[PDB]
């Protein structure tokens, strides 16, 4: 296929997120080395098109984590990690060290259904995003400890309404994407979000950090990746002195 | 020849597992050096063919902890030292940095014995896999806290009981594998799976995360290695760009 | 000529991004031949001017006085990409190639929460009040804060309560320290980053003493790690000495 | 000429545990360069042979700490480091990374003395190691938490009871010796121990994680260190493709 | 300006504690550069003489976490500073990595004083040392937990004078200083002593670990760095291979 709005909106998709530092001797390359950077990544992701598909976004400056990320969605894992091996085959990619990696998988609603759920469900389903096209990335590696999954599926639920009541204002203007990793990563879910507004964005995480459901947290960042949305052409030419 | 089934069917065999990553000047060598070093890797695994037998797996693009993984077994520890030291003096060897290695018996039935728990110990016996073959590895290094191993015998049996009752329906689809640690290295165990759906093997790792035994773990992943199962050939190729 | 960032606006008003970062000089800098260490300092100078309608630009040497770094900069703007533009382009100057980045925290300026003329109005009054009243500060200090679950778990009242005890015994050091907080949860691995100035090192000792002994650092997960300590120098002088020049 | 004997035997004595990698660009050095390295380690070894005695144990393999380990005793700690410094001068010391290094003395019986647990001390005393000659080195750094130390000497005494009743049956195939480094190292204990059935020392090992002293171990290993014994010659070779 | 024995003695005085690993690459430069070092470290202490004071420790073989140590002590910060930085541009600076560096401050008895505590404070005075000049160093960092800052003045108090009690029977032996570094440092307190007798400083440790102030440590050590006094010249000679 494989379609992007389809890997983007449904369940039983796999997510793999990565994060580099540019190697210190890339930019002792010659420059024309470094310009032919930028085509050649374009063309990998080209390549890799029939299996996956590929986000790109600038880290350096904003974190000490990384320098970028790089988002892979396929419906087979092992695609995903084909096309890292081959991207790891480019210029720039050669002239990366991985820092972090976590994959996960997209899943249907284990709590805010409309059966479990259906006031907060409906709030869910309705919300439009209405701001500025986004601007920002925000990757939270998140895992909980075992009082938490030890809890019942009704403590739990009642816990995830909580997290739930006073996000659903933010979805005007913060995208959210939610993959699990228990099993595949040091993580229990992958969130993902996008924003213009990083002063909304922090207003959030707060609203978040105050419900009980944050005493079970484990990990939540540790990285906390914040970057740029950038083009692939844009981010191999920032990042390679074009 | 060392018997393969029988060192991956009876106690008593010491399992030896490594992760390396690829240096970065590993890519800058000449193709002759690289396009070498497939059959050096060959040549190695045939040389303690007597004593060892080796599994290979690539992690690269699924992980940040490595590139790649052997699992190496013996009845004799020295052995597996013996295979990974000429290992390590291969061209990919010699470019490899080691990220994790970690060592463990295979032992009879504690818990889930015909003696000591006899319906799930038919139950486990009983079980067959019946998926695909498996495309995918996880190993999972276990650490259980004091509070755990100053429990009675009966309790900890009946907490692995309780671990063993939502596993078994995924022996349909998930191959699994225990070693013994203590005293070896910073881990009671190292734990071994096989399997073709990762999305199950999430679900699984849900399923025993809710279990009491968890609260006792103070390892469980760190690593989490996900890796692909690759025949030696295409391991050392891919990461040579042959 | 457009006009430059406004520098004492920006370190003044709610919702302007700072952004802290820190680095070692990687070896092989002073191995490079003198001249190119020598054009360093112009570089640098030229890369600050580059982005001076957006952003505005602080240099601390941090070398000798902890093992996290060896200079640290502060950037502040409206636009947090923009802080993100100028640190990329320095690190494409010559020192900026040689400097590994070890730590690089964000957050943004808020009103008040807690100690507000509504909320708290005596201490309120008394941090407004407060004047710092000796020599030019020749240090810096950055603490990146984060506070346990259970901090954010506790009500409004409870939480200003701790904020009050904060602040109550720490006024009187307004006199010879300067502070700045900034907000990073969600943008960060920290809930604050802190930023203090001063010449009186001993001052500062004992202000941190008398937060230690406050209920409110219970709830500390990070509070540090690293401290950053610091002299204040220009862009010039911080270039030059890690130069060798 | 100093005396092995009496060095491995007696109170006031310093032991001076190391280990290091050995770097990357080690085995790229001229063959003759390599070949030389074992040589130039037996004279450094015979260089301080009045002052101190040096074992050699090949790490590489069975963990990711290290290549190999060297266990340095004398009287004065001082003269283990002038060896270790003329160690690091070597040709394969120039190319090793230190990536532990824990000093420890030892000392008279603390606990388990004819005094105060004679009963206990008896079996010590009269226990003797009766397998075939050791192959293995385990080597556990040890610390114990505030709550430990703060327990009286009777109740620091009943739970070292509890230690030894169930380890006495192993001293018949693996040999201890205890290092104490309180305040010259970040443990209270160096624990070392020689075996051939690392089968048996995982089964001690998992007695001792079951007693109550075991509540109080803040460092119980990190690392681990295990490896082979090996002669000097023979290590050294090894690690130069000699 | 800089008088030695009054920095040493005199509350307000900076100590600034770094401590630094030799690069591999410093005994690959000719011969000539390096034994040109020695002096060049010599000239940079006496360039900054009237305003630090500067000591030199061996910490190689005696621990992982250096190779030396500098002790620098000013009436200002800022000098401690200068002098690091010029140390860093000497031959064997520029080949030193950083490892450890913190810093504090000297004040007057905060607890043991003669108005206080005069029992205790004049115990301090009840032995002086009276053992063969000290041959080793030992630093290590304190902070103490939330819970002992918020105890009050009264209760801290009692415990100090619990400290100070089976202390001062190893002033016979053991030289020590204290440093407050809160704010400064990630640590509380820098504290740095002098001994030629390791098992007595065991001992010391050993009774401290004991006492109730032990439980509210969370860094005591992490490094305890070890080490050997020695003159600039021995020091820059033994690590220049000269
Ligand atoms: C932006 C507005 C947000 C909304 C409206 C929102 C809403 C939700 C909802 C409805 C669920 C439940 C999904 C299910 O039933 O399976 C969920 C789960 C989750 N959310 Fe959010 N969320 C938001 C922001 C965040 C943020 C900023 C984080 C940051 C860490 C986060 C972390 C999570 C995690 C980890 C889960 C999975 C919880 C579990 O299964 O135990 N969310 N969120
Ligand atoms: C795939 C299905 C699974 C089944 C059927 C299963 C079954 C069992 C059984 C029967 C035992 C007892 C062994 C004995 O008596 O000595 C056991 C032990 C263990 N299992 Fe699993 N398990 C599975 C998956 C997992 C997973 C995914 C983990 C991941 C961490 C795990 C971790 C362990 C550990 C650490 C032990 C040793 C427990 C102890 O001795 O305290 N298992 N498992
Ligand atoms: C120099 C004298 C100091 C004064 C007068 C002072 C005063 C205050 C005040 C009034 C606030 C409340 C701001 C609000 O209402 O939103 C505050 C917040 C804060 N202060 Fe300080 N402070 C000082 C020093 C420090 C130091 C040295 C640190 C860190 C070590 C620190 C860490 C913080 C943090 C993290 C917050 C935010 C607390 C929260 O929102 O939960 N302060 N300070
Ligand atoms: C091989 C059989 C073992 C026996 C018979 C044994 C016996 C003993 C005895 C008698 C003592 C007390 C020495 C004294 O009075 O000062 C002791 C102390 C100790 N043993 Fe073992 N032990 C064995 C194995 C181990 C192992 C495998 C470890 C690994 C952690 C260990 C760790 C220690 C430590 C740390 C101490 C010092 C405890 C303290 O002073 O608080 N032992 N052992
Ligand atoms: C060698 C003999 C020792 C003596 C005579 C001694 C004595 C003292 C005295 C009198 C004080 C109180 C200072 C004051 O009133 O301000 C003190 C504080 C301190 N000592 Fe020691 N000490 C010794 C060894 C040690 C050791 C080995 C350590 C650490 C491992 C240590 C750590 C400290 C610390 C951190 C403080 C500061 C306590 C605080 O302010 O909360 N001392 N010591």
């Amino acid at each position: 296929m494989a379609d992007r709005a389809k890997l983007l909106t449904t369940p039983g998709v796999f997510g793999n997120f990565s994060t580099y530092k540019v190697r210190a001797d890339y930019m002792k390359l010659p420059a024309a080395e470094r310009k032919a950077a930028a085509a050649e990544a374009q063309m990998v992701i080209d390549k890799h098109k029939d299996k996956v598909i590929v986000d790109t976004y600038l880290t350096r400056g904003l974190g000490a984590g990384s320098d970028y990320l790089l988002r892979v969605h396929s419906t087979d894992m092992a695609a995903t990690q084909a096309f890292l091996v081959d991207w790891r085959a480019t210029k720039l990619g050669m002239y990366s060290d991985v820092t972090e990696n976590l994959v996960g998988i997209t899943k249907a609603l284990n709590y805010i259904s409309k059966d479990k759920s259906p006031d907060l469900n409906a709030g869910l389903s309705s919300a439009t995003y209405s701001d500025s096209a986004p601007r920002y990335v925000i990757v939270i590696p998140v895992k909980k400890d075992a009082a938490w999954w030890n809890m019942s599926d009704e403590q739990r639920l009642k816990e995830i309404e909580v997290h739930t009541q006073p996000t659903l204002q933010y979805l005007v203007n913060v995208k959210r994407k939610l993959y699990h990793s228990t099993g595949l990563a040091d993580a229990d879910f992958i969130t993902y979000f996008e924003t213009a507004d990083l002063a909304a964005f922090n207003n959030l995480l707060i609203a978040l950090a105050k419900v009980p459901e944050n005493t079970h947290h484990v990990r939540w960042g540790n990285p906390t990746v914040l970057g740029t949305i950038q083009s692939a052409d844009v981010l191999v030419k920032t990042l390679s002195g074009m």
